[PDB]
């Protein structure tokens, strides 16, 4: 009963967030085992951020120039390296609160949980998705850099995101914990376009099955449709094409609800073609798409 | 840059959530110092929930009939009592992870953070508000009972809510950690109406100032208005009347934005009187009202 944008419980990840200070720049880092991950532009200066040669900058730097503070206790840096666009600071201590963790690289449409941080101190948590153009619509201010995205399968925290920068368009970009940017984005202050953002078609169909479970059934109709016909409508409107894989994913939701997936697609088409007429589906005058089929089952 | 429904970081409260089993009924509890709080209908049975005499039931029960499990470790109950609609189980141990905490009773419109639990294990976290009719629109399934609502001022966790029941209308009701229900609700399965739910007028004005900070300024106009005239419009539409207190609260947001509060009210009236014409304010085709003026400053 009820449906909300829930976020994974953030306890495990709070215990890994540290402050990382280089020169005058300060930003958050992730402390797992005896290594501290943080964005590499920590080492950039005002002038260098137009186009930095990170090798040149990383080279003039030494371990004592990196100041890592775990809450109110300083860690000793004894090794530094650069994997893609992240710094990896070896430290003398192993975090006693290291959970079971993993570094996964996720796919556009998958949702994760963000623990927004400033000076290594938790501030808030929220759920969001990886847009198909590999940007995210988050909540980030100066110092938010280094904040992590993560999923918790049970006792294992799968880290998928590290925040780096806002684009001039107010959208954010980041890397995986190996340092690979999601998208065609680089960590220099130069012209970078986001690209065409479509809707996560499968996540909307998952969010509609959630509504039939919770009482909102007004959007249902007596029509049906073909996979091909729907996508033609999902192209006029900018919707990610729906595939057979996507239909198998939604199978569990169809068996619960007794509604063929292609019958849900038929109602989505009418919602696209005719709008909502000022109505509401779980308190949203817009069709939400940041709920994965798995999310809806997780939350039931 | 960006604005989202953030929730307080949930680490501190996760460490207080325990499982509480009585008879066949199981539900979550809150373990602070050497006491375990949980809803009292833990002691009810199928038949008794029509109208239970909690004294009668509480009386036939003894300390060993209450089973408290902190994760995977059992606590010994050595005292039981009933404060309003909550059970208070004295235990031999004092939770090593008790934070600085407080029991506040909040007012309709104030927002808090929920840590939804089942069998005393965190599942997810989300932000929500106390509707003016003292109900909440949350995310709760069977076993969600005992989950807590809380605000974190800095290092002090102010507990304000404990979940008890869903109403037949899909809305939830709860108590404060002293056991007083928010609203005219009782903990028996009988006819209880929610009441007229209005919109938190001040929280919308706080959410509109947030939009001017983040780039969405299309809803602004060259009009003004009087406090009285607006409320007349806030009565036709079901909006909590706006008071001078409410205007002083929004003062900080007006000094940041250079927009008189009564000029924001003038745009809200047009948004009410003329709708949004399919537009968007921070990605919401509806006027959101679960952001307190303080929330918007917290998140900036
Ligand atoms: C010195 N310094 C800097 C930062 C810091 C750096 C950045 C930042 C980092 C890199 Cl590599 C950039 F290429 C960059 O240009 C992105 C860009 C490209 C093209 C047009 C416009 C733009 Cl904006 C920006 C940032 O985006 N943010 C931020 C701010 C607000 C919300 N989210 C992220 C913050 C910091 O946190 N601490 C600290 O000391
Ligand atoms: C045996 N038993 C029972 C519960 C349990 C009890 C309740 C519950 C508790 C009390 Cl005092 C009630 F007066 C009650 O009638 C509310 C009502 C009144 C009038 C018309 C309809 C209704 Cl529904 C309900 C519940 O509402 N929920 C729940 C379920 C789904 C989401 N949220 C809350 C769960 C439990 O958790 N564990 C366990 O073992």
């Amino acid at each position: 009963s009820g449906f909300r944008k829930m976020a994974f419980p953030s306890g495990k990840v709070e215990g890994c967030m540290v402050q990382v200070t280089c020169g005058t720049t300060t930003l958050n880092g992730l402390w797992l085992d005896d290594v501290v991950y943080c964005p590499r532009h920590v080492i950039c200066t005002s002038e260098d951020m137009l186009n930095p040669n990170y090798e040149d900058l990383l080279i003039r730097k030494s371990n004592h120039n990196f100041l890592v503070q775990a809450g109110n206790v300083q860690l000793r840096v004894i090794g530094h390296s650069m994997q893609n666009c992240v710094l990896k600071l070896k430290v003398d201590t192993a975090n006693p609160k290291t959970p079971k963790y993993k570094f996964v690289r996720i796919q556009p449409g998958q949702t994760f949980s963000v623990l927004a941080c400033y000076n290594g101190s938790p501030s808030g948590v929220y759920q969001c998705a990886m847009r198909p153009n590999f940007t995210i619509k988050g909540s980030f201010l100066n110092g938010s850099c280094g904040s992590v995205g993560f999923n918790i399968d049970y006792d294992c925290v799968s880290f998928c995101y590290m925040h780096h920068m806002v684009l001039p368009t107010g959208v954010h970009a980041g890397t995986d914990l190996e340092g690979n940017f999601y998208g065609p984005f680089v960590d220099r202050q130069t012209a970078q376009a986001a690209g065409t953002d479509t809707t996560i078609t499968v996540n909307v169909l998952a969010w509609l099955y959630a509504a039939v479970i919770n009482g909102d059934r007004w959007f249902l109709n007596r029509f049906t449709t073909t996979l091909n016909d729907f996508n033609l409508v999902a192209m006029k409107y900018n919707y990610e094409p729906l595939t057979q894989d996507h239909v198998d994913i939604l199978g569990p939701l169809s068996a619960q609800t007794g509604i063929a997936v292609l019958d849900m697609c038929a109602s989505l088409k009418e919602l696209l073609q005719n709008g909502m007429n000022g109505r509401t589906i779980l308190g949203s005058a817009l069709l939400e798409d940041e709920f994965t089929p798995f999310d809806v089952v997780r939350q039931c």
